[PDB]
C-alpha cells in the first residue's frame, strides 16, 4: 500500500494544525508546497497521523508476538 | 499507545531529515522539542515514514 | 543619538505583531532572542517603527531642501 | 510619506541582510514580498537602520 511524499506532508501538516501549531503549520504549508498536493483535506479524519502511527506500532507488536 | 511527545518528535526528525529547514526550526520551538525526555539515538532515520508504512498495512488488512 | 540592535529589533517585532504578521512575528522574536531584551514594551508606542521611518525620510528632505 | 510595500521591503531587506534566515522566509511569504512593485537595486543594505538613524535625529530635534 504504497505511500507517497505528499501524502505524509499532508498528515503532518494536519497534525499542526489540530494540535494547534499554527506557526508551523504556516510554514509548513509553504516548504511542502501543500497548495500544490493533490489531496482532498475534507476525506481526511482528524488525528489521521496519529491513528496510523498508532496502527504502524499495533502491527508491529503483532509481528514480533506471533514470534516471540 | 503513543504520546505527543513521541509523535512531536518523529514529526520533528522527518522534517529535518527532509530538509525544511524553516518548519524544523519553527516547529523546534513551538512543540518546546526539548524539554522532552527522547533520546535522538534509538530513533532511526525515516522512522516517521517506516512506522505510517506499517499503518497503511493495518488498515489494508482491516478492510480484508 | 546612537541606535542598538536590540532596539531596531523590537521596533520591527511590534511591527510584525501590529501589522497582523502573526507568523513571522513569532519567528523574530525567537531568531532576534527577544525575550532577552532589555526594552520595556509597555513604554513603547503604536506604529513605532513606522513613525521613526517616516520622520527619517522627511529629515533627509530637509537636508536635501535647505542646500537645494 | 512611506507606504505598507515599503516599510515590509525595508524591514524584509533587514532581515535578510542580518541573518534572519527563518523570519526571512516565513516574512518573504506573510507580507507577499512580491508581488510588489519595488526594485531592489534602488535600496541599499542596511537602509532600513539607516532610515531610523536619520529619524532619531528627527526626534532629537523634537525634544530640543
Amino acid at each position: 500500500m504504497s505511500i507517497t511524499s505528499d501524502e505524509v506532508n499532508f498528515l503532518v501538516y494536519r497534525y499542526l494544525q489540530e494540535s494547534g501549531f499554527s506557526h508551523s503549520a504556516f510554514t509548513f504549508g509553504i516548504e511542502s508546497h501543500i497548495s500544490q498536493s493533490n489531496i482532498n483535506g475534507t476525506l481526511v479524519p482528524p488525528a489521521a497521523l496519529i491513528s496510523i502511527l498508532q496502527k504502524g506500532l499495533q502491527y508491529v507488536e503483532a509481528e514480533i508476538s506471533i514470534n516471540e
